């Protein structure tokens, strides 16, 4: 009934009225040992030698993302891996080709076969295909894709916690409270991270991602199809940006104005755009403000646009074609907006 307010989970409730400190005491510290620990080489080190074989006359190297690098994980995070069979990084995927699929088929029997792996399942119909399976010896459960986006973004989401904590600090609680809502059917943790993103470039604690990607004499994109995945890797001084250190006091105050912004924003018009990083972006005008790349790319492939006819649209700043809040419904959308509404009002002073 969309004249009523979804009240609020009590277990989002009780931690949100709980201290902020209780969410982080030990989340932060956690989260940032994650981004680096020994279990992952021995990951990569066995997942080298149980590959290879099968794919005898190719060059092969495993990169790490997804939220234990960035630095938002916990002990339970999987842990995301990108396996590079014979140079594919750059080549751009909308939907995975027979050749993909074929080689993550042949990818399932190593693991079904080896004693140190558990083959949990095997998705073949998502937009990015995984296998995941567990890495016995380390107990860390592993997606694994052959898709090299998801790497890309991961590394300028480092960039970004890395150059302004407040970011990582945010993402965390935010993370946490989509878990209590019980709202990540539809809102994923990294759909999340992007809305966090572009808050902050609005409090101009953050650049445009465009603006990290000037292509000019001294810089050149890389490109994975038509995206361009680098990014300039400026000191946030040189960018003219102050970089606050997250207290207590202060992730509670920009915690308080994400979900009142969030609560408010007109998703019938506008869409949250980190790639243009300014207030106001709207839904009828974002598809001529991109690169020239993404015209040319939806001209030869008209079926491949970014999916606007959405109640929310979420930019991937990357993956331009790509509304990463594209399964949330009519009512999940009323619903995170009433939750971030009663968030907002707890997180007040008196
Ligand atoms: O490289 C990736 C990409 C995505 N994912 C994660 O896989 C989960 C399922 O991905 P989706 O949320 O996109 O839903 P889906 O499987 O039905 O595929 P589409 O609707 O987009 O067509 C999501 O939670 C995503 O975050 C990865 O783990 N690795
Ligand atoms: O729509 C999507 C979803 C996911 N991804 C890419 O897949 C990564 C892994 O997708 P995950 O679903 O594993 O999320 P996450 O690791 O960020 O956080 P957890 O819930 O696992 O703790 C994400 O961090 C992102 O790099 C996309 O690129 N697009
Ligand atoms: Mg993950």
């Amino acid at each position: 009934m969309q004249h009523i307010t979804v009240r609020l989970p009590k277990k989002a409730r009780a931690m949100i009225v709980g201290e902020i400190t209780n969410v982080f005491k030990d989340k932060y510290p956690i989260a940032d040992k994650l981004k680096v620990i020994p279990e992952y080489d021995v990951i990569e080190q066995d997942l080298c030698k149980l590959l290879s074989p099968g794919f005898p006359k190719q060059p092969l190297r495993v990169y790490k993302f997804g939220s234990r690098i960035t630095g938002i994980g916990n002990r339970s995070s999987d842990l995301d891996l990108f396996v590079d069979i014979g140079n594919t990084f750059h080549t751009f995927e909308h939907r995975a080709s027979n050749a993909t699929v074929a080689k993550l088929r042949a990818m399932r029997k190593f693991f079904c076969d080896s004693e140190d792996w558990r083959l949990i399942n095997f998705i073949e119909q998502a937009r990015v295909p995984i296998i995941k399976t567990c890495h016995l010896p380390t107990g860390i459960e592993c997606a694994i894709c052959l898709n090299s986006m998801g790497f890309c973004n991961t590394n300028l989401l480092k960039y970004i916690f890395e150059s302004q904590p407040l970011t990582q600090y945010m993402c965390i609680y935010v993370k946490n409270w989509l878990e209590r809502c019980k709202l990540t059917e539809q809102i994923s943790t990294y759909s999340i991270t992007l809305m966090v993103i572009y808050f902050l470039q609005l409090q101009a604690l953050l650049p445009p991602i465009a603006m990290l990607q000037i292509e000019d004499a001294a810089n050149q994109a890389v490109l994975v199809g038509p995206w361009v995945v680098n990014f300039a890797q400026k000191s946030f001084s040189e960018l003219g940006l102050q970089q606050l250190k997250a207290t207590v006091p202060v992730i509670k105050g920009f915690l308080r104005n994400f979900f009142a912004y969030f609560a408010k924003f007109d998703y019938e018009h506008f869409l949250v755009c980190p790639y243009i990083g300014q207030a106001n972006v709207e839904i009828a005008k974002i598809e001529r403000m991109l690169h020239a790349r993404y015209s040319a790319y939806v001209s030869d492939n008209p079926e491949c646009s970014i999916q606007l006819k959405k109640p929310m649209v979420v930019q991937d700043p990357i993956q331009l074609n790509h509304n990463v809040t594209k399964a949330v419904t009519k009512y999940g959308l009323q619903t995170f907006v009433d939750y971030c509404q009663q968030t907002a009002e707890l997180l007040e002073e008196p």
